């Protein structure tokens, strides 16, 4: 079965890392971390790994319950929430996964809504449920962010209208802040199951091998509550990639495809690219920032190569 | 001729087409008065993109553009005018044969959502916000729409400005909720254009088969939902496919992979909607790991086996 890559431009491609549109092709050669973001990984064959699930609504999703407000020293209102499987069904910390599918998989303070509707209906409302929605943030770098364990803290702007042992949502919209006491970076893992424990089964790190190649990125810019910054999340694939990926699950006949970004309507390659087994891209570059490209041009699968094959430069 | 197909993705495994939400479950309800003509979501069998419908998940009931002042309305809260943009930043053309920038919601409520800004290190400020698509201030298809937060001040002029859809704000009677109510896109008195077509069964005994999904409140009593004909990934599907469509109807089966059993067949419409042999309203109660399988080009002669 012949492996391919979905036909979409930059334009119609979302981030599988935070529900965002892909705004850029993005490379950062000088990158000191180690890169071993959990969403967004798949290899080449259909394989899921990390925390990676493939609906665009989980990426950072959490499903469950809240169990009772809790104290925390920092500023808000502050919540314990046990969380389940996306699907509703219960998580089971023994599954060889890092954390629930969907959990985030980088430090930050993540911003969106918490909203609720309960399972006890009322008569007098013609038996339907009462509901609430309030803004919330979730700091994954938090001792009380202990996903893999079932449950999670997070703290809101309102202080009293949040019900306990009711059925709770978390819609992701951005980030609260990124100044320094908000410790946001993007390659930072959160410590699943607390602080000082050794996150498992995780999606291994990614790297060239090549000399003079790096990664490269679909970078999305992430919105913010308030402060300064322009942040950005930059994924390995996009989640229609992930997508194709999986329902295709075509051999992969080596540990290297030959990719080609063309521009359609000329019909010539504006760069190549590997495309490596575990599910990420490298380009022949030695700059870091955007790639500036026609707005048209999108991947296409060239060959099967090896690790030895040159890139011709960016 | 290309064969056509659908992805192979349980109800677990899929999302939306109307609103960001994933599939809760199969829906009937055949003695809906309502003519049913959404706007996003539609897909032709053969890949044809139709309405307000567009790819990204991000992009189903989002707005991009810039605010350029304070208004005031009848409506509780602080008011806003937003010009918009295409979802990719490029001016919204009128004049092009949309009913109104892809992604417009297509349906009368209070959505409810963030609003988001960041300015040309920049500063930047988020704020709920409600937009009203019944409102005469809803004008989309003209390049501007309005949106309410409870914030009363800091919402800036001539900055970039995302909404992000979350819900809805409310479904009493006063916040006009109704999912087969389209908006105005033109505003008061104004007749939509280049509209998606209807949906309806023709074959007695049949009704439309829905991907239902339960829609976030912000406050109030209620249950809502949200029906789309196919669900965001079928769009997408069909989109790359572009399979010909080699008859008017394609049967499909619902199977249980497990079982290998059928669980029940429907018909699939080449304007993208399914019809179902069902004289009962309400969720289709089905396996978890259940999922359509293309079976064969019929026509509309065709009768499906009662579920
Ligand atoms: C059902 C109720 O909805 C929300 O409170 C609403 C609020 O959104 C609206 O603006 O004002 C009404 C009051 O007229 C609120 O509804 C009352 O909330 C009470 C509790 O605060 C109580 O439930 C009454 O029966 C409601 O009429 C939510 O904020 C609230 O938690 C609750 O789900």
């Amino acid at each position: 079965k012949p492996f391919t890559l979905p036909i979409l431009t930059l334009g119609e491609l979302t981030n599988s890392r935070f529900p965002l549109p892909i705004d850029v092709l993005y490379t950062n050669p000088n990158e000191s971390a180690i890169v071993q973001c959990q969403n967004g990984r798949c290899t080449l064959d259909g394989e899921l790994q990390g925390t990676t699930q493939l609906l665009p609504t989980g990426i950072c999703a959490f499903r469950g319950k809240v169990t009772q407000q809790v104290q925390d020293e920092h500023r808000g209102t502050h919540w314990n929430m046990t969380v389940t499987n996306l699907n509703g069904t219960p998580f089971d910390p023994t599954e060889d996964v890092p954390a629930p599918l969907g959990t985030p998989d980088f430090s930050g303070q993540i911003y969106g809504v918490i909203s609720q509707r309960n399972t006890n209906t009322v008569p007098g409302e013609g038996n339907l449920p009462a509901n609430r929605a309030h803004e919330a943030v979730i700091a994954t770098y938090s001792p009380k962010f202990t996903p893999k364990l079932g449950n999670i803290q997070f703290s809101t702007w309102e202080t009293q209208d949040v019900s306990s042992g009711q059925p709770t949502k978390f819609t992701p919209v951005g980030l609260a802040s990124v100044d320094a006491n908000s410790h946001f970076d993007q390659w930072t893992l959160p410590s699943y199951s607390g602080a000082l424990t050794l996150n498992m089964n995780l999606a291994p790190s990614v790297a060239p091998v090549f000399p003079g190649e790096c990664l490269l990125f679909f970078r999305s810019f992430i919105p913010l509550k308030g402060g300064y910054g322009n942040p950005a999340i930059d994924c390995l694939m996009p989640q229609e990639w992930v997508q194709h990926l999986y329902q295709e699950s075509a051999p992969s006949l080596s540990d290297v495809a030959l990719v080609r970004y063309v521009n359609p309507e000329t019909g010539r390659t504006l760069f190549e690219a590997k495309l490596h087994r575990n599910g990420f891209l490298t380009v022949a570059r030695n700059s870091a920032g955007p790639v500036v490209a026609p707005t048209n041009g999108y991947f296409r699968f060239d060959s099967w190569v090896n690790q030895f094959y040159t890139l011709a430069p960016m």
